[PDB]
């Protein structure tokens, strides 16, 4: 028993981070086979960052000009090409400890880890998902441009995300491994307007079953409601509206605690509409939303 | 900017862990060098665990009966021996992936990372505390006994602890690498006293400091308080008194910010007899107590 916000085990990642220096600029980039995936910001001076033509900017680059360091040894660049906001750096020589690999655009509300590095060296590793609004709430100082989110699935690392910026407000954007930002985000240090965080209601309820898996029942009622109803609700409080393909998905979780998805919602409709009157549930004294239900099912039935 | 519960990256631990089976259980073992650790209780069955004389256990048992795999692989067991309540498995094979490493016995009130391990493989990683009870609010199923809580010093892992058992309160009891228990606890099925679990002071003001540095500053106001006064406002609320060599650890805290340790406790009494009030810190409804002033600084400057 127990439940903690779990980060998938890093070492595969850990096994691909180099560092990648051009001009005045380093950040951290993934190093899989014989290519190195990096911010395309990795070109620019702060000067640079107000208004980049990328395109302008790369062409004044050659090969010999991105240094690329795994360890302590220095890796070839023999081509450079710039897609969507990430550069590729083929290298001479595949990474010796590239794991099985995949790109993936994750869904909002998905989650992922995230292995936080500097100059090519992880300082940790957090768990974290991916907002409504499409930023991240990570946590990232200079230099950690570069680092990745990522998933396991037995021996096969799925990426998802690649870090790029903070925008104002404190929060992060980044892109998918082909270099598509997630959401409206552009690199480049500009006003950039983030959008309303929502909750996301399917995690909040994974978690509610979590807790009832893990003894804390407090919050269970003698009431149900329906999912149109619920939904009045989750409109109020900011909440993403409840489908029947998360009713599906919360399936498992129903069928192991005997609790009907619709009675879950009726405690979550209360406790949005009562507030937890200062009980805890799993040792948060809010609704914790970064638990998707495959989380929930993995950590309670231990998957390796 | 943004603060996380981070982990270390677990990657120089992933390649300890060993699965090991005597008779009819199966745990996980650290592998460094040519021991493999494990707790005694591996030589137990269930029948056992009520009242076992692990002595009397042992020596019904000999090299062959202890299976010890490295992923696919065998290892072969030369010696054993049981030091407290570890076994310390000697094998003829030198772990090629030992890191740089040292056993410590931590004190409470210290955070470490704990790799959840089943059958000799990783599942995920987390950060937590060694409670001032000598519990860890784990995240264990059965087969996790034998996961280790770990610490990272550049290229330097010191293993502190080895999970042991969990409480019939759900909390998790083990030892440090010597195999001596944290706490008044035993390698046995009885009832076991917890204790008191206290908040762990410094730690609640390192983290109130993480949240000025991080931008969330509505908890600061116009007062201050004295040690003694600060105190017992720490006693009706189950705190851990605050001393002078507390006071010394935020000083690189206090000096960042500018705000006196004494000013940040004024800040703490109000938040303890006033609440939240529905507000929020660093994403948390309640004081979180998990991050040492250590802790702080390093995930504020990004060392790696
Ligand atoms: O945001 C960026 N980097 C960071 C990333 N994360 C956390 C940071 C914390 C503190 C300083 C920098 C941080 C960079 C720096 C310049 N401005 C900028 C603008 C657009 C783009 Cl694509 C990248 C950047
Ligand atoms: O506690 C133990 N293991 C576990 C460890 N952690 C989380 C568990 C969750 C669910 C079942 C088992 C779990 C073992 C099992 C038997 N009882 C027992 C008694 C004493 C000692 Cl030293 C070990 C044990």
């Amino acid at each position: 028993s127990g439940f903690r916000k779990m980060a998938f085990p890093s070492g595969k990642v850990e096994g691909c981070m180099v560092q990648v220096t051009c001009g005045t600029t380093t950040l951290n980039g993934l190093w899989l086979d014989d290519v190195v995936y990096c911010p395309r910001h990795v070109i620019c001076t702060s000067e640079d960052m107000l208004n980049p033509n990328y395109e302008d900017l790369l062409i004044r680059k050659s090969n010999h000009n991105f240094l690329v360091q795994a360890g302590n040894v220095q890796l070839r660049v023999i081509g450079h090409s710039m897609q969507n906001c990430v550069l590729k750096l083929k290298v001479d020589t595949a990474n010796p400890k590239t794991p099985k690999y995949k790109f993936v655009r994750i869904q909002p509300g998905q989650t992922f880890s995230v292995l936080a590095c500097y100059n090519g060296s992880p300082s940790g590793v957090y768990q974290c998902a991916m907002r409504p609004n499409f930023t991240i709430k990570g946590s990232f100082l200079n230099g950690s441009c570069g680092s990745v989110g990522f998933n396991i699935d037995y021996d096969c690392v799925s990426f998802c995300y690649m870090h790029h910026m903070e925008l104002p407000t404190g929060v992060h954007a980044g892109t998918d491994l082909e270099g598509n930002f997630y959401g409206p985000f552009v690199d480049r240090q500009t006003a950039q307007a983030a959008g309303t965080d929502t909750t996301i209601t399917v995690n909040v309820l994974a978690w509610l079953y979590a807790a009832v898996i893990n003894g804390d029942r407090w919050f269970l009622n003698r009431f149900t409601t329906t999912l149109n109803d619920f939904n009045l609700v989750a409109m109020k409080y900011n909440y993403e509206p409840l489908t029947q393909d998360h009713v599906d998905i919360l399936g498992p979780l129903s069928a192991q605690t005997g609790i009907a998805v619709l009675d879950m919602c009726a405690s979550l409709k209360e406790l949005l509409q009562n507030g937890m009157n200062g009980r805890t549930i799993l040792g948060s004294a809010l609704l914790e939303d970064e638990f998707t239900p495959f989380d929930v099912v993995r950590q309670c039935s231990g998957v390796t």
